[PDB]
């Protein structure tokens, strides 16, 4: 029985994500790399391998926005079509699916706020009628871009647009310093239904100092969802950090915090789950899973156990 058939319409109560029966529920899965670069993996066959064999219950569609990255602003119809294919695939498989407005070098989400509103309004009219879709409205605010000054104002307007159409599907809002500054949200939280706040980390870079920030946020009532994390270090030059990854996943499991690994592609970098040449349509043998991918697959299987 599929994840969506078993869990239905999710709800946020306090810090906690719950399923349709009010039971605590953890989403676990993996993100595409940028759809403009590694979109070949965002298909129903790859996703079925993730569901059936890896035991993932969520996928994330990383739609870069920055036109210099060949993001949505440079080629909106072509990228929107990829997002739709990804969402339709997830719907057919009964998986949850995150539509990620993947800001990064465009470090202030306000830069493309009008485009974000129109895009998410469309996504909500198309997909807001079933439980699957999750709207991630600003991947990683960074630089001099704070909760009070820039992120919350952006989020309030985009959330009002979404909530005028889709009253209940989850919305996840990024936080300052590449979605680290979750401890700033409680100073002025958003008064809408089913909102959670992003925490991102790399196992080779972040440790207890960032877990303390998460705990502080949780203690003030801020719901956290890890929409992106890596097994490598921030630069990616350290190889993989599996004992540090295990420590982080133990922490997230203890708090029933949902998590999404980066990334499902075959780029020659430590955080990529697949080895170069891996089949876009799934069924990956061990030869084409990287050290990171082998670990993530095993952890997902173990969690369902
Ligand atoms: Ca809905």
């Amino acid at each position: 029985k599929t994840p969506v058939a078993k869990n239905g319409q999710l709800q946020v109560v306090g810090t906690a994500l719950l399923n349709r029966d009010g039971k605590p529920f953890q989403l676990r899965g993996i993100s595409t790399h940028g759809l403009q670069w590694f979109g070949q993996f965002a298909n129903k066959d790859a996703f079925q391998t993730l569901r059936d064999d890896w035991k993932a219950n969520v996928v994330r569609l990383a739609m870069y926005t920055d036109p210099n990255a060949n993001g949505y602003i440079a080629q909106p119809e072509w990228l929107k079509a990829k997002v739709k294919e990804g969402v339709e695939a997830a719907k057919e498989l009964g998986m949850y699916v995150i539509i990620d407005w993947h800001i990064l070098n465009d470090n202030d989400p306000n830069l493309y706020k009008e485009q974000a509103k129109r895009f998410f309004a469309e996504m909500a009219r198309e997909y807001g009628n079933t439980p699957n879709v999750i709207y991630e409205i600003a991947n990683e605010p960074n630089g001099d871009v704070t909760w009070e000054e820039k992120i919350r104002p952006y989020a309030d307007e985009v959330i009002r647009t979404i909530r005028s159409i889709d009253r209940d599907n989850l919305i996840i809002v990024g936080t300052g310093t590449w979605s680290q500054d979750v401890d700033d949200v409680a100073s002025d939280p958003l008064p809408y239904k089913n909102i959670m706040y992003a925490l991102h980390f790399y196992a080779g870079t972040h440790g207890q100092f960032l877990r303390d920030k998460a705990n502080y946020a949780l203690s003030k009532g801020t719901p956290i969802f890890v929409t992106e994390w890596g097994t490598s270090d921030a630069s990616g030059d350290g190889g993989v950090f599996l004992d540090q990854s295990r420590e982080w996943l133990k922490y997230l499991d203890s708090k029933t915090i949902s998590w999404v690994n980066w990334s499902l592609c075959d780029k020659n970098e430590a955080s990529a789950a697949l080895r170069p040449g891996a089949d876009p349509h799934g069924g990956w043998g061990d030869d084409h899973l990287s050290d990171s991918g082998r670990f993530i697959k095993a952890k997902l299987i173990e969690a369902l156990e």
